[PDB]
């Protein structure tokens, strides 16, 4: 793996992941995107450089690291137009930032419109020399990370404003109903062995169960948030979500299916598509010839549980915070509704305008979309399920944050007393009604978006405006960053 200091160069180029080619977003002149790597505590310099040619995936680009908190480092955090402006063609943009305080299953990816539907988007990992689940296991490596991406033959502005992918990519591969002869993804274990591997959903959209035939998995992290140990037999993951579970390989020498189902497009596996290989050293070079069981024990978000057993921030009952906010979803003309308000992208970055003087939430563009939100405070968000906006359950996600989920989709319990933390949650479906907390530590405009890409394109999202009054003195920005909206600005309308 690369980094945490490292160029990644951004450029256009063929690929073929489920053996049908075409043009797509390399990186470091590869699809699917590197693995990045760090330490706890490390400082992770990235320097992107963008070299992209091609319009209609977007020449420009800019870069998220999901599930980040980047404390004193807001103009890094990625979103175009609300941290940044995009990173303009033939030039390059250093990301400088540190992790003290977490370790964990991380990712990147494009945060420009919905551009790393067309492939800028990979795993980061974050090793805690002194990781309290570290003896649970002997394997840790890059051959341990799982990625789990939607496929579409159609580039996302090519195709349906709202497409359904073609296949599903599990390290990269796997196959389309044409294409029944693609390459599988392989992952090699050894009997007796102990493995942690880290699943990351890379996905523009659809959720995906994911399980191995034959085996069980001991989950013991959510979205970088360290659980109590929790065994299960199928992990519902939804985009942008991360699991790490252990796999202890002590069943037949053997070719096993690993399963991701996605929730739309080709359901079922009919001639192994929407899936990979578990193979033990020894095996028969072969496809598995294994079966799925029904099986019970599924993940269910509501019963996971910090390894600290933190409680919620605030007091034991509903609204018992000093900022309780209700999300109303709904869908307006083709667009997304939070609230009445409909997420368009502002001209100047929304942590320009409130550095360029900006005092609150009624000065920040776009108008309707920003919440003010103050200082050391805990803070209540409710996101009521409803068919109201179309293509439930939408997976919600914080930026700058990690938050308590205080209820569950499919749950009816509030828990104050030990929820499971994490920075992306489903919404779930109609009756449901999640519920998330979390303190205002972190000065800074943090966007809370549906991460399912198309929907944020079609502006479900708003920004929570942090501490608006020590924005200024806690992210100073550097130069660099100073002169993206300029740079971007002198653009042409088809250089961007
Ligand atoms: C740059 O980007 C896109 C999408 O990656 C390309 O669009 C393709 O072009 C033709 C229309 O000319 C189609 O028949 C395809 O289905 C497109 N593929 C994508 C995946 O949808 C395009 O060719 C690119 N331009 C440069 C010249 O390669
Ligand atoms: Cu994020
Ligand atoms: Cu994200
Ligand atoms: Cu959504
Ligand atoms: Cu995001």
């Amino acid at each position: 793996a690369i980094g945490p200091v490292a160029d990644l160069t951004i450029s256009n180029g063929a690929v073929s992941p489920d053996g049908f080619s075409r043009q797509a977003i390399l990186v470091n002149d590869v699809f699917p995107s590197p693995l990045i790597t760090g330490n706890k505590g490390d400082r992770f310099q990235l320097n992107v450089i963008d070299n992209m040619t091609n319009h209609t995936m977007l020449k420009s680009t800019s870069i998220h690291w999901h599930g980040f908190f980047q404390h004193g480092t807001n103009w890094a955090d990625g979103p175009a137009f609300v941290n940044q402006c995009p990173i303009s063609t033939g030039h390059a943009f250093l990301y400088d930032f540190q992790v003290p305080d977490q370790a964990g299953t991380f990712w990147y990816h494009s945060h420009l419109s919905t551009q790393y539907c067309d492939g800028l988007r990979g795993p980061i990992v974050v090793y805690d020399p002194q990781d309290p689940h570290k003896s649970l296991y002997d394997v840790d490596d890059d051959s341990t990370v799982i990625t789990l991406a939607d496929w579409y033959h159609l580039a996302a502005k090519v195709g349906s404003p709202v497409p359904t992918a073609d296949a599903t990519l599990i390290n990269g591969l796997g196959r389309s109903i044409d294409t029944l002869n693609a390459d599988l993804a392989v992952i090699t274990v050894t009997k007796g062995k102990r493995y942690r591997f880290r699943l990351v959903s890379l996905s523009c959209d659809p959720n995906h169960v994911f399980s191995i035939d034959g085996h069980s998995l001991t989950v013991i992290e959510a979205d970088s948030v360290n659980l109590k140990p929790q065994t299960v037999d199928s992990i519902q993951i939804f985009a942008a979500q991360r699991y790490s579970f252990v796999l202890n390989a002590d069943q037949d020498v053997g070719n096993y299916w690993i399963r991701a189902l996605p929730n739309s497009g080709t359901r079922n596996f009919d001639g192994g598509v929407n899936s990979a290989i578990l193979r033990y050293d020894g095996a028969a070079p072969v496809e598995p010839t294994t079966s799925q069981t029904p099986s019970t024990n599924p993940l269910v978000e509501s019963a996971l549980t910090t390894l600290e057993g933190t409680a919620a921030p605030g007091s034991p009952a509903p609204g018992g915070v000093d900022l309780a906010l209700n999300m109303a979803f709904g869908f307006a003309g083709g667009k997304f509704t939070i609230n009445g308000a409909s997420f368009t992208p502002p001209t100047v970055p929304v942590l320009l305008q409130i550095l360029s003087g900006a005092q609150s939430a009624q000065d920040l563009l776009p108008s309707g979309s920003v919440y003010s939100l103050p200082a050391n405070a805990d803070i209540e968000i409710s996101l009521p399920a409803t068919a109201a906006a179309p293509g439930f359950p939408h997976p919600f996600h914080l930026h700058g944050h990690t938050f308590a989920v205080v209820r569950s989709a499919g749950s009816s319990t509030y828990n104050y007393e030990n929820p499971v933390y994490r920075d992306v949650v489903s919404t779930g479906s109609p009756g449901d009604n999640v519920t998330i907390r979390f303190r205002t530590d972190n000065p800074g405009p943090w966007f809370l978006h549906c991460h399912i890409d198309f929907h944020l394109e079609a502006g479900f999202a708003v920004v929570m405006a942090e501490d608006i009054p020590e924005v200024a003195a806690t992210n100073p920005v550097p130069q660099a960053w100073s002169d993206l909206c300029p740079t971007y600005d002198a653009l042409s309308p088809d250089d961007q």
